[PDB]
């Protein structure tokens, strides 16, 4: 029917004229993400349905997606094409952000097959390219984990899902024994468990250690069931934290039920994956520190002798600038937010 709005899965993704031809990719909390035809360009693109404006929480994340990703510009983060909605402020449901197309995510990815050896270190050194850049701009990703890779038919690969991220705030980052946390329970680090709101650099290189060891064995190191389960898988594997690691500790609760839990000596990684790579095992070691001020830097990940192939630090470049996100925003109500949305996507009007 000409001009009609196309349906995915029941969702309308009222975006003609200029996109057409909509087929259905996935969906989560944030909404739909489907490819369409862009009859501008004359290419397929993806294009994602967000509908966040009933929560001020959705809207904080619609609106930190946005406001990075309109920024940044780097080949291993995904960037945005368009952004449709509405002339107006109330008639204004939904966003819709056009990404380039990709074929698949590493979570798929990793169900379907075994790695080389070749593409897992290809794999590695492209996330940390990315990730040098996002790390530059004190941008701290803070959800990686393997859905959130995505990856073409020439193997390149992008990083995606900026809902979550923030600045890098070491003066705030303590916080109480197991207070609650919104990023995905498997790539936590342990010291959120502890201590830790996870507004340190540290925290996304721990989720890239998992992401790593997941490659390696097609299967996440630490799938805890629930909260505190996390962190005795975490501990399982580590063994019991050293005396200087829990003088680093001086929540009480924490302290105490650290303390309580039977002595282990850290697992070794070649026993955990007898047929990895040696020097894959070593820099997986160095991303997998319990304490994070002992955890690998990117720039010192990317410069380990793993990814000696790939390494060239003239063509690893950075942000032009870091980024400031003020807490304040996180207390500004739902429309306040609305408006920023409205705001930052008005460049790419009108449709
Ligand atoms: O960017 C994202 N996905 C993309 C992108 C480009 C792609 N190209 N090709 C593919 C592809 C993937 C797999 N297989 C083949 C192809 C792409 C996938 C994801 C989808 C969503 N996104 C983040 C995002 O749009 N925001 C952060 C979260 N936020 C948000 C979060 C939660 C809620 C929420 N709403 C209701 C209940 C609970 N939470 C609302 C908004 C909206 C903004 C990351
Ligand atoms: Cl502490």
């Amino acid at each position: 029917v000409p001009g009609e709005v196309e349906m995915v899965k029941g969702q309308p993704f009222d975006v003609g004229p200029r996109y057409t031809q909509l087929q259905y990719i996935g969906e989560g909390a944030y909404g739909m993400v489907s490819s369409a035809y862009d009859h501008v360009r004359k290419t397929r693109v993806a294009i994602k349905k967000i509908s966040p404006f009933e929560h001020q929480t959705y809207c904080q994340r619609t609106l930190r997606e946005i406001q990075i990703l309109l920024r940044f510009r780097h080949e291993n983060v995904i960037g945005i094409r368009d952004i449709l909605r509405a002339s107006t402020l109330e008639a204004m449901r939904d966003v819709y952000i056009v990404q380039d197309l990709m074929e698949t995510d590493l979570y798929k990815l990793l169900k379907s097959q075994q790695l080389s050896n070749d593409h897992i270190c290809y794999f590695l050194y492209q996330i940390l390219r990315g990730l040098k850049y996002i790390h530059s701009a004190n941008v701290l990703h803070r959800d990686l984990k393997p859905s959130n890779l995505l990856i073409n038919t020439t193997c390149d690969l992008k990083i995606c899902d900026f809902g979550l991220a923030r600045i890098a705030d070491p003066e705030h980052d303590h916080t109480g024994f197991l207070t609650e946390y919104v990023a995905t329970r498997w790539y936590r680090a342990p010291e959120i468990m502890l201590n830790s709101k996870g507004y340190t650099k540290s925290i996304d290189i721990w989720s890239v250690g998992c992401i790593l060891a997941e490659m390696l064995s097609n299967r996440p190191i630490f799938p805890g069931k629930h909260y505190l389960d996390q962190l005795n898988h975490i501990l399982g594997i580590l063994g019991s934290p050293s005396q200087e690691d829990l003088n680093c500790i001086i929540n009480m609760k924490a302290r105490n039920y650290l303390q309580s839990l039977p002595s282990k000596t850290k697992v070794a990684w070649a026993k955990l994956f007898p047929k990895s790579d040696s020097k894959a095992l070593d820099l997986l070691d160095r991303m997998l520190t319990f304490n994070p001020n002992k955890r690998i830097t990117v720039e010192e990940a990317l410069a380990h002798p793993y990814l000696e192939q790939y390494y060239d630090p003239t063509d690893e470049p950075v942000a032009e600038e870091p980024f400031t996100f003020a807490m304040e925003l996180d207390d500004l109500p739902k429309e306040r937010l609305k408006e920023l949305i409205f705001q930052e996507t008005a460049r790419f009007q009108p449709g």
